[PDB]
């Protein structure tokens, strides 16, 4: 698993289940091509977006659907979804993991690099 | 000011200074059609953007170009930039502050919405 | 004005307002004393709480009375409050702003620091 | 486990290694008695702290030693150390992971609480 993204709800002190996202690699054309998507587990966790072979140096997006997430529980949230973009590159073995912790009005993300 | 944007730098403990950002807002087709730009000043600060009669009821994208600062710093960060996508002025006029703190790994976003 | 505090509430999106803090500076026994206090106006600031003369090198302790900024607006929080601990001054004379931000199970504070 | 502590690199983008801590629990006296302690592994993760009989109801103080880890990277940090103050409570089945995520002058913490 070269990319796994981590979603935690910061009001409820719990992983955030359900959360759709999509992941987008750069076109050539600066256009943003569709390549996985998910929903999150019950633990939070997003894994087997893709694979070694087809995950190339690039840039890529992850939309994360935050807004969905807080209509379901009730609450009125300030942004549309949460985006994530950065350049995969071949330094070593190296995998992602993408996390974000999510309040109404805020955001936070970090990546875990690993070998 | 309706739109105000400010940048800190968690490195160092400063504002974040000369960070370029572009706003777009979404057209009716549904592309992204370019609104305002300029970059922070040395309170980390980006003040008059737009106007209280330019700024309608829409959803807006803040691009913080923070690849660019880092690398003027010497760090490679993870992220090509920050974005914030939200809907603006949807029950009447609002005045917005988006707050990013800034790691190389890692940033954090906020919204401030007063009447 | 050297030692400023700003708080930020990420549920609601505005200044957490009417939150008390203590500040506490660590004394040559080892023990902290009280050192100032006060608590937060209508944007979310605490300014005034000393003098560039009074406040001297040091490790101080700001004690963020977020339990009870969160008790009052119906949330059971996870936290009893925010600790922040540092030395000042260590340098010569700086300007401290201490910001914190608050959800229900989480917070993060970042500090600036300016000759 | 019912007690666990996660703590992240955002300057590097990676677990924090070897960062200790002590965990306190609060006494009747208003003192902080020693409870537990130990340093992170290399997944930045400290577990085996606490065993469910002897984490009763209280309030616990988690202080990490983040001013000796940004030390031995060569890099001069704000803090003395990262303090996570909470109240334990039984409503259920409880386990309780503390993360922390560092930069030289900020951190963020939230509690994961599940079943
Ligand atoms: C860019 C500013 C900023 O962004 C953040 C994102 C997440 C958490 C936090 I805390 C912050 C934060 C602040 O610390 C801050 C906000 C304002 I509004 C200020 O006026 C000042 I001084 C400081
Ligand atoms: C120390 C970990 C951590 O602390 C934070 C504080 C604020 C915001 C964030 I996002 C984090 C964060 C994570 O990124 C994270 C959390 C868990 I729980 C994980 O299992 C993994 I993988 C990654």
């Amino acid at each position: 698993c070269p990319l796994m993204v981590k979603v935690l709800d910061a009001v409820r002190g719990s992983p955030a289940i359900n959360v759709a996202m999509h992941v987008f690699r750069k076109a050539a054309d600066d256009t943003w091509e569709p390549f996985a998507s998910g929903k999150t587990s019950e633990s939070g966790e997003l894994h087997g977006l893709t694979t070694e072979e087809e995950f190339v140096e690039g840039i890529y997006k992850v939309e994360i659907d935050t807004k969905s997430y807080w209509k379901a529980l009730g609450i009125s949230p300030f942004h549309e979804h949460a985006e994530v973009v950065f350049t995969a590159n071949d330094s070593g073995p190296r995998r992602y993991t993408i996390a974000a912790l999510l309040s109404p009005y805020s955001y936070s993300t970090t990546a875990v690099v690993t070998n």
